[PDB]
């Protein structure tokens, strides 16, 4: 025993999830996964399709296309249901609707999409149904009741469209109605609905079997190869005897207008050809199916042959019993005809709120659901396929079979079983779409994600959307105006073609990207399985018409940028602003969840710009060899310390950052400025060089200017802050660039003819030190200059030497013997690494450094150097310092250089 | 007297300009803007299609559908000249070709996009034009000379498809030699080339003007309505009298097969109507345009029938005289055959290195140029539909003429002018592409855009591409093998649309979101128009191919996204971490050059965090409370200071950075954290109220937690600390949350049954004060609260009314008279900042204050409050804070805020 539904849960429910943040009525309605998602999702996609146009779509494509359409359009579905399981399974599954998972899954701005492209699907769905139960009322129970009588020959056609607009019309109405008044109803019977629509799916089945062998008794006739309706004729006999009399049957007097046989004109082909009656249902075992294995899309207008009996070849006798093709038909065009039978597995999660376990009944639930349906069009294909004759397979409306259901030929009972069935399933998913777009719409409104939805927001007592179902109505009359499922399904299929398309879009990028918060907790989804069925069905919108396609992509995208500017400006305050900022900080969190270091190792700048006592910039060649080193592209962060009490230095704050900025762009950096108003210099700088960027954008070297001049200037702070610097970038694992004789260094005009980059690899930090030449020579500047690597201290040189080759840009290295003792304050600090993971030979040892490094690089235009660390002692920061200007003393322009990092 | 060339110039010319960076040789070759970019531009858009397809275009499509083709395609590429205008003002015009502009004004990715399917364009433009010169050399000038003769009658067609093959890639190999050996000669006869496309231009006005008085002689032969060839024929006379014997004509021996007379059975069409000499060119006054101004579009094979003369009405008589429909035609087949005749319009600024005023040649010469063609194309069009037969056009290949040029009949001298000036013009032109090409492949090559295509760089001695010639030559022979410039047509077409779609849209996009350095110095530029381009020819695209379309789009986007991670990985070192680095610069760099302000206020939080000498938070709560304000969006710094030294802190600072990251995490805090290790927690924090967020992400409230037991501690620092900040945050002109008893603020798992939210409206800053309980209420925490504002202290009042009723969300609010006295602290700061545009009385009217507050608010469930500011003398901060601790005495949760600053 149980009343469940397979309706949506709009706002009204997540709302009540929401309250009860803060139990026994929920407990009753929670649901298993059968009768939770695979009933819902199988209710919702078993259409009208599967019966008033499935057999047609077996005859006029032949069972081999029919099954590759079928199984392209479920092959979309079913890539669908594993992509939108993945966002099933991803964080807390929330009470509303499939739109709520949706959109707490890809962000408000792919709910909004999917939320309107889902729900003007759901719209012209609701005029699908309502044409389709018009249909089967008029064309099969009552022919007689229609409010245009059939008028002449060529208006005929026009009449039944006028009697579809104006039966549909009130239809719509009714079922307006309905939901409106008693939407509770709709909830009680939708089993009844479920049960219609089993009983007739096992009834096809039935009927198929039973046809093994006894086949029902629907004969045709058929003139020749030309097959007649028989919706007026009687007998399928030229002469119909009467009282013992051979009188000429109704049939002549549809092809001879004498209708007493005296010396009676009979067209052409009625006179050589002959009338029969072919049996219109074959065993399953008769072997039809080799007849009909093939495609016949004839054009408009065409008569249906069966290429099987004999035939004359006469021609010119056109005349109305001829049945003919109704609609000039092609693959794309039956694609998207049938498309709208696998549509509505996103009704799986329409019941989200009453499940136990929606991680795990949705996934299993939807898939299933789509198997079970895939499985009962790809058998029904091929047992109307191998069951009906290929002719009255071609008849879109029951004509040549008395006018009844073609696939209700096949059933056990009657073909009435199917087609009260289908009347009643079609109307109720017709109620199912007009309850399930007006709650999809309130739910788009109230999220208060577009602004002028505002209105549908509104709903009524019990929160029911009482000015977003008059819109879905307005909506489904528009479909309703095209008073033809064969035009209304093009449409209803590129709406859920679009959801769908943006579903599996969705998720591969948020796969791909690593967004954050994305965790598919499923065991089989993989991004290429969503990228499949993206492809799969963009090729499927596009195919079925290539304008509505991009009317529907250039829809979905502007709702979805607009979605995004709405966000923008609801959360930062401003339009653009506000959406270059959310941009930003999207992309800095995406940043944050990922490994913190990289493959490569690449310098991104804090250039420590020094502030002289009148608020100018010291050191622009600072700036300009940031320039010539990130080469415009990258981060920089132009950092400075103004020395007082910030709350007095404001307004120096503002105008030496305006300064900065100014002298920026003057030097063609690209990149952001920072001023500390610290108390002590070298604690506003310990500061910045620990502080500066947002979390990961981070920068990882700190380039400073030597402190020229520290020994003439009576003060120690000067020398000792810089060390003090140096320590404080070696401690905090980044790497360290200080610029010595900045002043001379080369300006973004000026250029070098012709020079030589001396850079100094030395014991260890051989990444860094090889890594700086070649940016600086992908500038203009040092762009004609030649690099020499004068190495003085196997494995690792091996290394160096096959990363230079990757590097591609020519170089040489020379390697110089040079003695321990020489080198031994490097050597000392590799040991200090090594065993991790004095003065008087320290000076003496740098003037040998010296010698070599003047008697090889003298000359160089850019000498770049490795360093020594800072001593443990602060005491011999005095001896570090002479150590440091010795080893550089009558260079023209220094690079010292420190990894203290791992880079590679 | 003139040496200028139409090619293009690519990496060679960019790489003397970058190197001549640091003259008597670049100052001869500057050209003044006609020279320079008018006939370049002229030169290159007037294709093969004008002569080879425009007559017959004309007559497919009646001169009113010609004129929509002719004025749609002219449409596209008029905006798109306006879009690259816009692009050519923008900045400096690099040397280089129109890759190089289009690369330097829309970054990397669209230069690289643009430069491939460009290329591709200028590919396939070699294959049409080898076809088409080896068409009109094997059609109209020798067709006796073949490689394969006719083969019986429907074969014949395959026969000449070989014979192109053959030809054209015999024809391909000699352009490529002649490229690779000689262009120095292609760029001396450009000038020819040009002579003889305007020699034909005007050749074919001349005759149009000539064909108004005197018309020439070119008749054409027509059985009845039925158009004959006239390639056999001799006589348009059924008998054609020989030595006084009035013998059978040779068309009786094509139409009957005894080519005697004798009891001749001569077919039902031949022996019932008449042939007749129809004149071919009416006079320009004859007024046939009135005939040929609609439509024909007949399908492949249809006899081309002129709806004027007489005829019979019998058929039957199939036969290989009757000229025939050559392919099926439509409009959507018309504008693809058409378009590559407008394309071309990138080589006016192919010529931008050798110019002198380039952003004022460029501009003007490219849209006179493309208004001078589109008035030579749109004027033959209504020349051709009012000279020349409704048939003679249909006919595209000189049939019933005699086998001449449609176009040549039209012509002062003779055809013989046109037919040998198109073809010369066609072989330069394929020249020209096959120049054109590789030179651009190897600019894309060069620039180490596109990571594979490396192997193309390379150049001969001169700088000649070597090795992208031979690719440039594969793609065309790929092109050849389809030999019919009415199939290669489409696919040229499609790229160079692609190109200009590219073109188009980065123009419209970087104009829309203020992308950095995008200044477009244009008179008439603006977005729209670049959009209004976009949109046309993106249906262009569409219309002609819609699978075409596709694979372009899809071609070009993977391109794009590939150059995007390519520099990720270059610039950053990794590729995705890498590319969301990049994004984050950009849309950082993008947020700077704007307006500071925005039009609305919203808080972004910095939540300074206090460390216990534990390491620990002392005060989660306020991470709790500032994402319930924040909601999860939005931008929120977690900042904290841990006293002592930073060179040996490093570890406790990671240690605690991700003790904060988890405490974050668990807190539903989406934000960034950042730890100083300061000397002094007071300038620490001082520090990171300032420097927090990369410019452009900066906070603008700090929210800090209350100095709680600040009288109890014997140190004073602790109070005084948090009046420091108090003035940091006020001189800083951000906003400032003191929250105080932060300790019994909810946590974002519980919830409010029901409470108030009283929202304290004092005298000033009611902005942040309003807009605060809104941003908490939008949670789902204080959800379930209402909102109670009780004003203390006219317009002001009434504006504030109305931004309530803007939020839409219910509030009371309730204003209670109170003495000036009871509220001087505030009237006194009030006074202060209005000029600016004790201790007894102070605490005897807080004790008033408390007394209304309590009696009023004792039971909410938060109450926030405007602060005073701090005193002016540092001595008063213990009467400050002993103010502010009375103003708060007996109230569960307070928010003590301050706005200082223009919030909004
Ligand atoms: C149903 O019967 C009609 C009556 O003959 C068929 O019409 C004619 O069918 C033939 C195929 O048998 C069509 O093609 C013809 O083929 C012969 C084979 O040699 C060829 O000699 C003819 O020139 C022609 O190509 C023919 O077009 C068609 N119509 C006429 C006016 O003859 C009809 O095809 C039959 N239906 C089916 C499905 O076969
Ligand atoms: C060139 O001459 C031929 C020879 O008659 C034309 O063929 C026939 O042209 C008529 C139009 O006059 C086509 O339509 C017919 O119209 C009459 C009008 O009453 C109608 O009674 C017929 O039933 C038919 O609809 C006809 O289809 C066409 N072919 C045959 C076999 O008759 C041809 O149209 C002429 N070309 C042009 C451009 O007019
Ligand atoms: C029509 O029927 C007669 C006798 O039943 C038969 O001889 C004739 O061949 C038939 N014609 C065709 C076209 O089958
Ligand atoms: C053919 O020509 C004869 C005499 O010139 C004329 O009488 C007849 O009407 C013509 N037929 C047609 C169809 O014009």
């Amino acid at each position: 025993m149980a009343n469940y539904t397979n309706l949506t849960q709009g706002a009204k429910e997540h709302e009540e999830a929401e309250n009860i943040t803060e139990k026994k009525p929920t407990k009753t309605p929670q649901m298993g996964t059968f009768m939770g998602v695979y009933l819902p999702c199988l209710q919702n996609i078993f259409g009208v399709i599967l019966f008033l146009r499935l057999t047609w779509v077996v005859g006029t494509a032949g069972v081999l296309q029919a099954f590759a359409i079928v199984l392209i359009c479920c092959c979309c579905t079913m890539l669908t249901a594993i992509s939108m399981s993945a966002i099933a399974t991803n964080g807390v599954v929330p009470a509303g609707g499939s739109y709520f998972m949706i959109s707490r899954a890809l962000g408000p701005e792919f709910g909004g999409a999917v939320g309107l492209c889902f729900y003007l699907g759901t719209t012209f769905a609701a005029a699908m149904y309502i044409l389709g139960a018009i249909e089967i009322f008029l064309v099969y129970i009552v022919p007689r009741a229609a409010i245009f009588h059939s008028d002449d020959a060529l208006k005929e056609s026009a009449a039944m469209l006028n009697n579809m607009r104006v039966y549909g019309t009130a239809f719509l109405v009714l079922m307006v109605l309905v939901v409106f008044i008693g939407v509770r109803y709709v909830n009680k019977f939708a089993s009844l609905f479920l049960a219609c629509v089993i009983v007739s799916i096992l009834a096809i089945y039935a009927g198929a079997i039973k046809s093994s062998f006894a086949p029902p008794h629907f004969p045709v006739c058929m003139l020749g190869n030309r097959t007649l309706s028989s919706r007026h004729i009687d007998v399928c006999s030229k002469t119909k005897e009467i009282n013992n009399m051979t009188v000429p049957s109704k049939l002549w007097g549809f092809f001879c207008n004498s209708s007493q046989f005296f010396n009676a004109t009979c067209d052409e082909y009625f006179v050589h050809n002959n009338v029969t009656s072919i049996q219109g249902i074959p065993g399953l075992a008769s072997g039809i199916i080799t007849e009909n294995l093939w495609s016949n899309y004839l054009p408009k207008g065409e008569i249906i042959e069966k290429p099987s009996a004999k035939s004359s070849d006469v021609l010119g006798s056109l005349n109305h019993e001829y049945v003919l093709v109704d609609i000039t038909t092609s693959f794309t065009l039956l694609v998207g005809i049938f498309f709208p039978s696998v549509t509505g597995i996103m009704a799986g999660s329409n019941r989200s709120g009453d499940l136990k376990d929606a991680q795990k009944s949705i996934p299993i639930g939807t898939i299933l659901a789509i198997l079970t349906t895939s499985f009962v069009y790809l058998s029904n294909v091929v047992l109307f396929g191998a069951c009906i004759e290929g002719v009255v397979l071609r008849d879109k409306f029951g004509d040549a079979v008395k006018g009844n259901l073609v696939v209700g030929t096949l059933s056990w009972p009657s073909p009435w079983v199917i087609v009260i069935g289908s009347f009643f399933s079609t109307c109720g998913a017709g109620l199912q779409s007009l309850t399930g777009a007006p709650r999809l719409l309130q739910a788009i409104a109230k999220d208060n994600i577009i602004p002028f939805l505002r209105v549908f927001g509104h709903s009524k007592a019990n929160g029911e959307p009482t000015w977003a179902l008059l819109l879905t109505a307005a909506i489904a009359e528009l479909g309703i105006l095209i008073a033809s499922l064969d035009l209304v399904a093009p449409i209803l299929s590129m709406f859920f073609l679009m959801c769908y398309l943006f579903v599996n879009l969705a998720c591969a990028l948020q796969t791909l990207l690593r967004t954050p918060n994305w965790r598919p907790r499923f065991r089989y989804y993989h991004w290429a399985l969503s990228f499949m069925g993206m492809s799969i069905c963009l090729a499927l919108m596009f195919i079925s018409s290539w304008y509505y396609a991009i009317v529907a992509m250039v829809i979905a995208g502007m709702i979805y940028k607009y979605i995004e500017y709405q966000g923008a400006e609801k959360e930062w305050g401003d339009g653009i602003r506000g959406l270059s900022l959310s941009a930003a900080r999207f992309a800095l969190l995406r940043l944050e969840e990922g490994p913190p270091h990289t493959k490569n190792w690449r310098p991104q700048l804090l250039v420590l710009l020094k502030l002289d006592e009148d608020l100018h910039v010291k050191h622009p060649r600072l700036l300009t060899f940031a320039s010539q080193l990130k080469a415009g592209k990258g981060l920089t962060i132009v950092g400075s310390v103004i020395v007082g009490n910030f709350l007095e230095n404001y307004g120096e704050a503002l105008a030496a950052e305006q300064t900065i900025k100014h002298l920026m762009e003057a030097e063609k950096v690209k990149g952001f400025c920072q001023l500390v108003v610290a108390a002590k210099l070298r604690e506003g700088i310990s500061h910045l060089i620990q502080s500066c960027g947002l979390g990961g954008m981070k920068h990882n070297t700190v380039v400073m200017g030597w402190p020229n001049g520290w020994r003439q200037s009576e003060d120690a702070r000067a020398w000792k802050t810089f060390i003090g610097t140096v320590r404080v970038t070696t401690a905090a694992h980044l790497a360290l660039l200080v610029a010595k004789n900045i002043s001379f260094f080369p300006s973004n005009v000026e250029q070098f003819s012709e020079g030589n980059i001396d850079v100094w690899w030395i014991v260890h930090d051989g990444g860094m030190l090889m890594l700086l030449p070649f940016l600086l020579k992908q500038h203009k500047v040092w762009r004609k200059c030649s690099i020499r690597i004068f190495t003085v201290a196997i494995q690792m040189k091996k290394d160096l030497a096959t990363f230079l080759y990757h590097l591609r840009i020519e170089a040489e290295v020379e390697v110089v013997e040079m003695h321990d003792s020489d080198i031994s304050a490097y050597t000392y600090e590799r040991d200090l690494m090594m065993e991790q993971r004095s003065n008087v030979r320290r000076m003496h040892t740098a003037v040998k450094l010296n010698e070599v490094i003047v008697n090889k690089s003298h000359e160089a235009k850019l000498v770049l150097l490795n360093m020594p660390g800072p001593p443990r002692n602060p005491e011999g920061d005095e001896n570090y310092m002479e150590f440091l200007e010795v080893l550089t003393e009558g260079l023209e322009r220094v690079l010292l250089v420190r990894g203290g990092g791992s880079e590679v």
